[PDB]
């Protein structure tokens, strides 16, 4: 499974796919920590997008995110194969705002 | 099968894959035309590239191109799934220079 550890300001975000990422339905699990302490009850948003490029207009998919057993589960539908940019936006319970970026090849 | 029609000044460039494009060996047929007239004896170059990504170093592949009476066969090996930038460069026998860009999501 696809897995990466991202840095978002002072925050560490581990992201892992449930299975191999493919065109269609996808599930990802996110584990955000701040100085080693897991971020609980946070607002987590995950956006997948392919930027505007020669021959292809920009497209964006917003994941449905839910918190389960201390982890954040992001479900989305990726309508086509190709390279997808991943943007993670987190707002902690205290109001702190963090952002991390990466990309994956489908 | 992948199929696209691009516009380069007065020239139209049709590109079509032989079969469904998949990771590995791929063949494309290019048909450049000027007002319906096939462009024969032209110098045709086709480049496939993936830019630098997290977890992936940049790669560029130049196709091997051959001509058959105005149709140009471009053979290449695309080693990974993901978005490939496609750049077509044509120099006609009469001296015109054209460039068209597109992308292929594998
Ligand atoms: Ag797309
Ligand atoms: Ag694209
Ligand atoms: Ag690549
Ligand atoms: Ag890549």
């Amino acid at each position: 499974p696809w897995e990466q550890t991202l840095k978002a300001n002072d925050l560490e975000v581990k992201i892992k796919s449930v299975g191999n990422p493919i065109k269609g339905d996808n599930t990802f699990v996110l584990s955000p920590t701040l100085k080693g302490k897991a971020l609980e009850k946070a607002i987590v948003r995950v956006q997948f997008m392919m930027p505007e490029m020669p021959g292809m207009p920009a497209m964006k998919e917003m994941a449905q995110v839910s918190e389960k057993n201390g982890l954040y589960e992001a479900k989305t539908n990726l309508s086509m194969n190709g390279t997808w940019q991943v943007r993670v936006d987190i707002k902690s319970k205290e109001g702190e705002v963090y952002r991390a970026k990466t990309s994956l090849d489908l």
